[PDB]
């Protein structure tokens, strides 16, 4: 009776254990204080919380396991329990057992209760959640981040503050004075009678003297008294500052690596030093400006997505979204289908924005150019509506092109090498010819589309 | 009446607001703590406030508004109000009630009182003026951010002290002792009777907690003595523990990304690598070394990213640059626009210091170069200054055309900034334009007789 | 005897130092405090660590040592001294002479034992293991620095509490007012004769005064009490004040390179911009993510970065992996190793989740597939599972050999590395190799009768 | 008389005047505080710093100054004054007046020994020599950041020190209760009467303050206990978190830039991640990582340095380097001036590592390259030793080179591509014909030697 671990009702069972285990993350530290074992009502609910688990390390044996190396997904129920033994099993299981019955029954010795502590790994069961929604991409990065600090912060607090209420009541009554609580003369409350006050009080309390100490404040109202209480201000105080090593480092390490905007900032900024250089007329400076930093943002993400991939997701998002022009673009018409599906899933995207110059007179044009959507104005002579292409005059005639490109408005333009031209027609020679004769037609305007036809003819020679 | 938002009756107008919320973002924490309701004076100092924003949600409808993501300006007069209600809408309503007014009237009770605290979101609008501020660079952003961080904190720790003496002062006055200021004893200074004391030192009091448990020092002269108290200094020392990081993630990103200092020590790192590597001349450290003290002492250390900007638009900038030199020299007396327009475009900037050897007698000289600003001197070797090389002067025109080696060894007597033109740039100019060519000859026989 | 740094008797034995120093580097600071003389009983330890190290500057003119800007190793006797006499010798000389003998004979004068603290060199050694243990990546690298900004702070603190202790002893007895440990009130208990109590208690307050200060926590329970005291707690809050800053400057150095969620997050992040801007299918986001996720849960987000290999030696990465591979499929049956050989070269990596369709019956196909890993059925449209294709199989050969359709689906039911070949790529190799070409043809025939 | 900022004699009176800097910096504060006005002994001590600085303001009109922007050098001696009244003139001049002295004379009214503190503004100038000192590129950049803040917090911490014990002698004799070293009761020593303890112990204490204040651990034994004493501690507090925050900043700053190292860390453990996905085997591994990486950082140095700097200064250094070896190297002898110097000045380095593939079989060698130093071994079949060059043979034949290229030993090898090739010949076409002439010559030993001469006519055609 395997389970995918992706299946619905096995989610939410590990959302429900998630439940059980915020539970336990924040209460086993309390049985560890202020409890001497459980009077009688939490009888229930710590053995309600153990079974779930126990019926939790039972039910992961026919859970589907899956490696991350080889990224299979395992239906062997045999094979499931090869990495749960090792991994956390033997943590685990020492977290279910009714530690605190087995208290009650061992003459209530407090060395068995010590070992309680490995209950305290079930917060893991919460972070591994935090690493999950961090995983998810929907959430801002910056909410799940200062969520999980302030959730890894509040549980550090939280469990050494009734740890240090313990180190207080490992005294007895008569030496409370040479505790951090007993001594304690906050205003005028004094804390003579710790062990009898409210228990709200003296958690409180005890939560007040670590979030002091862990914001490296130290007031000094409450502090240590005795060599067990300095030594865990040993280890708790040395332990918060890696942490708030951590929390610091991860708090700039968000900001520097948010830098798509401090992207902006450099562009902007460095044209910016080089102006309080020379107070440069910001007329043509700021419409330059405008038209290269829109045109790089475009260009450079283009590239960064159509980079990675696998190729044939590449070649049907290519087919899905640049074929349907391409098949009755002017300068590509009558076509066959391996031939326009060859071009497309190696064209590359140049975007180019409403009133950019693309290309000038004299300029070798050895990078075809076909206009998926708005209008082109080639004032050099040719007005480009949407699916149109440009840009052969300077392949084939091999003449640079006298034709300054300017963009009237939105003019997606895909660029695809002289190179790659060539590497088309050879490939299907047949639909070369087809391209050709229909290239022949009516199509003879003027040198770039008139003139077309005689250097047409230089590739019959090439696939004749 | 749609009213654009580059309006400067409008920007001005905000700014009305703003001065306004940073008045009512410094004292919203003071009504809430020492005051348990304005008597008297600053009553109409009150009403005018509530009504300033309240005029503000009014005229809201009136605001031309931008949508981002279209980048096409809306004048609508019904689809304004639908990012408005449902963005804010009750948050500013609800500061513009005078809270004052119906607690003075609702049997003074204390909990009204808390709905004020809402009244601390005004504090919004002057962080958007920083972010504004921060959008239009202009001023130096060390500066800006500096500013931005001396303020999430001066109005945190001014109403983390105001509402923190607003704790002290919910226990009766007999329960003085279990409080934070009430059990003070600074010095031979007792704050027995804190609600006696002059509020000044009061306030003054309240905040040397706020900063000194903000700045994470925690002398321990002032700390919490009660639950309430308790409860509070750990939210607000949580907060500071990740707004503090947040101040030295800022001011640690300028520094990561200032240009100074920084960036030239890596420079000059694999270039003196190279030398000794390539064991060339001292003679040649000097030089180099030299050139780049020219370009760091000025922190010339930008020519690649200002070549970020197209060709196509970089000529437009060196039509502004450089046609204008280009035009008055003797050389190109009655050239064509569009001869002295590509001239230009292939036209490249150096800097040369003074003392130095630009080129040698009977050297080979392949580059063209024109002068804009500063001396130079043309010294044929003795060495005697041939010619002197005021700004709009042309030099080494005759090797380039007349593929005859330089007679005159010109050294810089001061720094010149001079353009650059090759060769094979000028060859191809001359091919296209012919009749240019031979009335350069021309120029330069009848400019050099 | 020249012995190299590499043998494995002479690095076990700079451990038995390392183990030695790491004794007298939480020792030192413990004798110069605590203790005006060791009585008795650690006197033969005290004898054996300073002849350890005296035993081993005896020895450091036997090891063998290499210079870093030659990359030359030097078995010369003569001048492997010159770095030594130049480098440490005389801190490494005196760290072994017996200051607790001189300081015992010399009238057991106070001042002799000044010249101990040089002994906190010692810790140099343990801190060029971890330069070492840093050099040699092997462990995690979160994990190694950590144990350093522990160490660093682990030794600090213990010689900050050492010395700080010594500074109360420095004053009589009849003065512990004016001291640090003198004048403590901690409860009930108070340190009236602080040197009549027991060390252990002594070393753990002195510590906690250490740890306070150096986390600039500051309790206010133990402070400097006199002149000496507070000029040395200057010192000490200085220290850690550029030490601390180092600290955690190396922790987010860690975060900030750490190649984990923050990298994949601006993966998606212009992704996601552009299917809403190319308004492409939503079956198609489904594909991407589905191929994201099988690339960013096994964090497969490294090839550009392997491609960083040149192709003279990827080449020998990629017989190394896929030419095994290659040599037992039916296909290449007796193909040579050089047609072999080349078409591993151009051979590519990807995955492929189950139950996607990777071609379509009637589809063109230009590429070529081999099974490494994993099982594919090839399905043939009822669908019907036409074949089964077991790793070291071959599909794809027919459309790209004889320019037909596919006639089968073939599904992945189980995840599969499958390597490609391109269609191009392919017929060069066929045309250099005519006869493989044929063989090839005569293969495939053979093997789908 | 306008003498040169660089000379030697006026850079050593800036030295001179930076000690001179250096003891008012740190003295200035202290005649704020203990000091109420010199008594006899610091006033021939304070008079002589007054007119160093009086005789400094003198002598800077005749100090040459230029403009960053222009980057002149002005020898006008009028126009010297243009700056230095607008920049620093006014501040310079109210710390040259002896305020002391007119204290004194003015019913010793503590009034204007307040405005005093403008002699605070002298730290300027060593702060500007750290400035310098970091533009030095001969010392560690970690050292003097290290020293810059040393220093910048050991004059905080004094200026602040000699400040707060002035804001407690602000208060009369009898009221001193109320002060922070007034009330003070440091262990058994009482502070009661401070304003006549040792000058010593009230500074050290005052310093104290100062200290434990700035890296935010406040002891609390000693605090602000007035009005007055809580303000300075508002702005010194908030002002230190800036600087703290500027010191941490600068910290990691330099440890995230300092990543030259880090980019070794980077290919290291990029690669190391691969092998913690596949654990392969090491052989090949590390040999083709060892080629890599110091390939890597010989080309990527190479390019960054001969990519800045004018053209000229390139042209000169390629030739003292280049030029020897191509003068006579096998592939180019006999030739001209014009030619080796045109071909040298465009030679991009593409150094090879000892054991490195370059080149196999089927290449197109676009690209002409010429072994500067070591032995190659084209084992594909030719040894060329130092001073050799290679390439040719898929430049004018085209035909692909089966030439499998093996260094020997540290083969430096520029790279000149087959499109620059001829462009050098055709704009010296008399010294192209030369060249080939003498390829003519009796290299003739194989299909990449003898078939050159069939193929070297090629050329012959292009340029008759
Ligand atoms: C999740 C929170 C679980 C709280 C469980 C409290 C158990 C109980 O009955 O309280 C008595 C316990 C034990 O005291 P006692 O009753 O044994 O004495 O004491 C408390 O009241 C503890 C309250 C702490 C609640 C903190 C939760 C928020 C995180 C900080
Ligand atoms: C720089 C060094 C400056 C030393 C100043 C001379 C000392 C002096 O004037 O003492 C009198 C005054 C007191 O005068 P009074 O107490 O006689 O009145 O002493 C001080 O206030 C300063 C004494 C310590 C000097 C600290 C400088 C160390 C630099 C760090």
């Amino acid at each position: 009776s395997i389970v995918h671990p992706d299946n619905r009702w096995y989610k939410a069972w590990t959302m429900f254990i998630l439940i059980w285990a915020l539970y336990s993350s924040f209460f086993t530290p309390l049985e560890f204080g202020f409890f001497r074992g459980l009077p009688e009502n939490l009888f229930i609910l710590d053995i309600a919380g153990q079974i779930a688990f126990l019926v939790d390390i039972v039910l992961t044996f026919f859970v589907a396991y899956r490696d991350s190396r080889t990224y299979r997904m395992i239906y062997k129920r045999s094979s499931i329990a090869l990495r749960y033994l090792k991994s956390t099993f033997i943590i685990d299981l020492l977290a279910c057992m009714p530690w605190d019955i087995i208290y009650k029954a061992a003459g209530e010795k407090e060395e068995v209760r010590y070992l309680l502590l490995i209950r305290l790994y079930r917060v893991h069961r919460v972070i591994l959640f935090f690493h999950k929604m961090e995983k998810d991409i929907r959430i801002n990065y910056l909410f799940t981040r200062i969520v999980k600090l302030i959730f890894v912060e509040l549980y550090c607090t939280h469990t050494a503050a009734c740890i240090f209420y313990y180190l207080a009541t490992t005294l007895p009554a008569s030496q409370e004075g040479y505790t951090w609580i007993g001594s304690l003369k906050l205003g005028d409350y004094s804390y003579s009678k710790f062990r009898e006050i409210d228990p709200w009080t003296r958690y409180t309390t005890s939560m007040y003297f670590a979030v002091v100490t862990m914001a490296t404040v130290g007031y000094g109202d409450i502090h240590a008294v005795n060599m067990r209480e300095m030594i865990f201000a040993m280890v708790y105080i040395s332990f918060n500052m890696i942490l708030g090593a951590y929390l610091i480092g991860n708090m700039t390490a968000l900001i520097v690596k948010g830098s798509k905007t401090e992207r902006f900032r450099d562009k902007m900024a460095d044209i910016m030093r080089y102006m309080n250089r020379n107070k440069l007329g910001r007329n043509i400076r700021g419409q330059i400006t405008g038209h290269l930093r829109l045109q790089y943002e475009s260009s450079y993400t283009e590239a960064a997505v159509l980079q990675d991939i696998p190729v044939s997701i590449r070649a049907k998002i290519a087919q899905t979204l640049y074929l349907p022009y391409i098949e009755k673009v002017p300068l590509f018409r009558g076509c066959s289908s391996e031939f326009i599906n060859q071009i497309v899933i190696r064209l590359h995207e140049e975007f180019f924005l409403p009133g950019e110059v693309i290309m000038e007179q004299g300029s070798v044009v050895d990078q075809l150019y076909f206009v998926c959507h708005g209008v082109l104005e080639e004032i050099g002579v040719a007005v480009l509506q949407p699916d149109h292409s440009f840009g052969e005059i300077s392949i084939l005639c091999n003449i640079p092109q006298p034709y300054t490109v300017r963009v009237a408005e939105l003019c997606r333009i895909l660029r695809l090498d002289k190179q790659s031209f060539m590497n088309i027609l050879e490939i299907f020679f047949h639909d070369g010819r087809r391209i050709l004769n229909n290239l022949l037609e009516g199509k003879e305007s003027n040198v770039r589309i008139k003139q077309l036809e005689s250097d047409i003819t230089f590739h019959i020679s090439k696939q004749e």
